[PDB]
């Protein structure tokens, strides 16, 4: 019974060996008095052949795509080799066939991908609804291998660096703020509740309260979010915190286990130390804070050379951002390139082509008596195309930012390969408008710059947080900071956003009085695993990485659930349903 | 700032080098004129000395302990060697010594551990409360880094065995039947709930359909179970499941995954195989499906010496068990016993000493008559006692099971080492009763033995399942059988269980379905983890080896979850709140 190889690791070594092997039947070709069976498993494809003088001749001409069967037979070489099939140089000469379990005909077929060649895949919807026989596909078994030695690779440096893998609680406490908590019912007191855990970050930092050095954990969140921008219910992250560490420790260990993934798992060396922008170098470089560095197309600042002359749009502006575009775009590729522009809300796409000794068109005119300056300032050369965007700022490099990414596609330029950045020195506070108090825009244990301090309370506006995201191909993979450790300074920075000494102690009451016994200083980070398998096997979403993913809707199409209960299975939680 | 060594690693060689240290202050000891601190980490303690010529002595003089300090010195030898520390042959002369955070109070101590001193607990709500204090202790930190050692040795040895970790959902749909399901409000339609899963069952079993051919998870399980028998509300097991096995495979695969978990976490060699008792076996040899074999004390059937003489209650019943006991007891001894026996509802405890040439006391008088055929089936020598119990077959044989494992105690017998065993062959179906149908006694989808096919029909009395139960000292860790994979054998057996064509088709209709489309012979396991960590670390509860458990009613001391819930916050999953 045992099977002595797996069908697809048969090659020319094994030519004369007697082998038992077992699997799905691909695909059953009748050559008129011979039948040739393709054999599956999850090493790939094995022809058998089966000729009428043998015993196994009556069963393989019976079978069907998808039957489950056993095969005995002898490894022979090919009188034709096949070079695109590990073992297409041999074949499998039949002397036993027996039929372990039938199969009926599949709503869509799964044969193609271990033939290489292309597949139509049916309907997201049916693709889920029979998600175990879309995971038969080839391109699904990669993803599922490549997420395995993906978690492995995590598990092999991060013991070898010393971290100690915890396991963090699912059922915990709800949080009136943040993201809504998917709540569980505690049978024996109604109206008590258990939530989910939208991250494990409070208890990761207990953890460094409690003396572990260096943590780790693959783990499991859920948000009730209002998503459908490819997001699920619970997604996975590598969750990570440290003690005694600087910014600079946290960045280096994640660099190394990040190169340490690539070449284990894709066998690609990526080059370190990866670049490092602050925030406001990769707004104005880039207009964005998740820069895509595939490409150039760099932003460039060229209001000073307007305001000595006068063109009227070109002054009232504090910025002017050009862009030099290596073609001569057509009207309707500018006309595009301005919606995008209005989308970001500016209110308008200035333009001129450069030709030789001059420009033409747009705003041409207004170019010509600063000619010389512009050219050295956008090293746009004849043929290219300049654009601009004139009025705040913010709104120039983000319109302008966006126009980069958009002029990318109709270029066509090349975007490939993976280019890793980090971001950093991101403020403290978010936009709080003009009304009154701060908010935060991390969380409110991120640290704040230390030699930002004292301007905390005189000048909160331009205090940098200890934040750092880690982004791909213009993709925010992961993000953390280093933690406040002090009680007194966590105090401080609560009197700046403003909540109230009795709501803290509703909210983070527990884990204040942690502070107060000794927390060392300790930061962290945590990744998204779904969205970096995703960019790494270039897949359109986070559902080709998932085995049993959930819909747009959030519901599950292969088992139906969300799911109607007992009348009297809620009674027993004492709860009744009404509406919303 | 960056540390140059762990404390507790400094050693002899380190002699001669300046180092600066980061940790916990464990203890301060004023010596007259001379500070002497016992620095800690997880590595362990180190002594630092403070002299009045240093420029560290005001510092150490105002120390407290769990406070966080930085420290710098020079390594020398120690004038006495403190044999039980690692380091206790050096000591750090300081030259600065730094506050990075104060401490109050610990509501109990954390420091004697670390000294190899005795520790003295605190009541486990306190421990509970505060358990990111708690979790400073030695022995707390030893459990949770053995925890990581054995989950890192099971992905080891399972990757190289071919198998891929596969990440199940967690919002599933409740069933009717089984054990309590957690239930998680679905937001957008009231009345719909998703349900957290109790195992991963019906998915690995997909993902055998699927094609995997071998995979495992480490997954967290939750069943709201009126547990107080030290049981959570979540647990964790390795979860395993292979294509194309027999019993054996399964079983010889996890007797060296097990030899390799033990082997790397505590450097223990297990003897292989392990030994295999037949259901029937282990209940005539130690009245238990769950025998420990740490010591002898094996039970006897006596009951054919008794009809040709006779002794009332020694022949109405078809079933005599004896139990010889390598001492003489007393009487409290033997009224303890006799109330074991009647726990397991038995009518009473029979006994006679064995003496030189004869029996004394209880029942002697009756056993003089087959003194010498008795002392044969019983091996027993004089000084020793007899206990005996009779009664129905299972009665006589569970009782007197119970009793041998309570006597163990008394006696004081050596219970060292860790034994284990399968217990094989159990009973497809369970007790019914007399009125109608039988039931599971696994579950479902467990195969039944193929030899005993055909008896499904007419005597599903002593049809066997293929069914494994892996035992430890007397404690079930794990169990597991080979599935029913052919659509129709798993009809017939619904047959029998007298589960409606209709009622299938609505808890486990898609999962039918999937045999349908070539599903192979599979089968697998698994282990409860937290409970086969307990054992190895001789942990009286899996509270001792789980970071952030809940307490005995189910709550979060630390956390205080379970906690109500905004009154909005319901009616916007639209719910309320009714009774119990």
């Amino acid at each position: 019974m045992r099977r002595t190889h797996y069908a697809g690791s048969l090659r020319e070594t094994h030519v004369g060996e007697e082998v038992v092997l077992e699997g799905w039947v691909n695909r059953r070709r009748d050559l008129g008095g011979l039948i040739f069976l393709d054999l599956r498993d999850r090493e790939g494809l094995v022809q058998l052949v089966a000729h009428p003088a043998s015993p196994a001749y009556a069963t393989a001409e019976r079978v069907r795509p998808e039957w489950v069967v056993r095969a005995k037979g002898l490894v022979r070489l090919r009188p034709e080799p096949n070079p695109r099939l590990a073992t297409g140089r041999v074949e499998v000469e039949l002397s036993a066939l027996e039929v372990l379990a039938e199969a009926k005909t599949p709503p869509f077929p799964v044969d193609a991908g271990w033939r290489g060649e292309e597949e139509k895949e049916a309907s997201e919807e049916l693709r889920l609804k029979y998600r175990y026989l879309d995971l038969r596909r080839r391109r699904m078994q990669e993803n599922l291998r490549l997420r395995h030695r993906v978690i492995k690779a995590i598990w092999d440096f991060l013991d070898r660096e010393g971290f100690v893998q915890v396991e963090t609680p699912f059922l915990t406490k709800s949080t009136p703020e943040g993201a809504r908590d998917f709540l569980v019912p505690y049978r024996h007191e109604p109206g008590l509740f258990y939530a989910l855990p939208q991250s494990p970050q409070l208890f990761k930092q207990m953890l460094m309260v409690a003396g572990l050095d260096r943590y780790f954990q693959i783990a499991r969140c859920f948000r009730d979010e209002d998503l459908r921008a490819d997001r699920q219910p619970d997604f996975t992250q590598l969750d990570l915190e440290m003690s005694f560490v600087e910014v600079e420790d946290v960045l280096e260990l994640n660099e190394r286990l990040m190169a340490h993934v690539f070449r284990e798992a894709l066998g690609v060396e990526l080059p370190l130390p990866f670049p490092r922008l602050s925030y406001e170098e990769a707004m104005e470089r880039y207009g964005s804070d998740k820069p895509d560095l595939r490409f150039g197309l760099e932003l460039k600042e060229v209001g000073p050379l307007f305001r000595q002359s006068g063109f009227r749009v070109f002054q009232e502006a504090e910025s002017v951002k050009a862009l030099a575009l290596p073609k001569a775009l057509s009207r309707k590729e500018v006309a595009e390139l301005e919606e995008v522009a209005k989308r970001h809300k500016a209110q308008g796409l200035a333009w001129a082509r450069v030709e030789e000794g001059g420009f033409s068109g747009g705003v041409a005119k207004f170019l010509e008596p600063v000619r010389e300056a512009l050219l050295q300032a956008t090293e746009a050369r004849p043929g290219d195309t300049l654009l601009f965007v004139a009025g705040p700022r913010k709104v120039a490099a983000t319109a302008l930012g966006a126009v980069r990414l958009r002029a990318a596609d109709l270029l066509g330029l090349k975007r490939e390969g993976f280019r890793f950045l980090w971001v950093v020195d991101f403020p403290l506070l978010e936009w709080d408008e003009e009304e009154e108090a701060w908010t935060y825009m991390h969380h409110p244990f991120t640290s704040p710059h230390p030699e930002d301090l004292p301007l905390l309370e005189k000048d909160p506006g331009r205090v940098r947080a200890l934040a750092y995201d880690l982004v791909l191909n213009g993709v925010e993979v992961g993000g953390g900071s280093i933690r406040i450790h002090d009680p007194r300074l966590q105090a401080r920075v609560f009197r700046l956003l403003g909540i109230g000494e009795e709501e803290q102690r509703e909210k983070f009451g527990f884990f204040l009085e942690a502070l107060e016994y000794g927390a060392p200083p300790h930061g962290g980070i945590a990744w998204g695993l779904d969205r970096l398998l995703a960019l790494m096997t270039g897949s359109p979403s986070i559902r080709e990485v998932i085995a049993f993913p959930k819909n747009k809707e959030g519901k599950d199409p292969l088992t139906g659930a969300p799911s109607p209960v007992p009348e009297e299975q809620l009674r027993e939680l004492g709860l009744m349903v009404v509406r919303p």
